[PDB]
């Protein structure tokens, strides 16, 4: 797995690849992804 899960703001990298990107989208939370690139 490469960018999924939760994903955080506070955190860099948001979930280690740079080429993902964090989805903050829970009031509270976000989520990681990795989508094609």
């Amino acid at each position: 797995a490469d960018c999924n899960g939760a994903c955080s703001p506070f955190e860099v990298p948001p979930c280690r690849s740079r080429d993902c990107r964090c989805v903050p989208i829970g009031l509270f939370v976000g989520f990681c992804i990795h989508p094609t690139g």
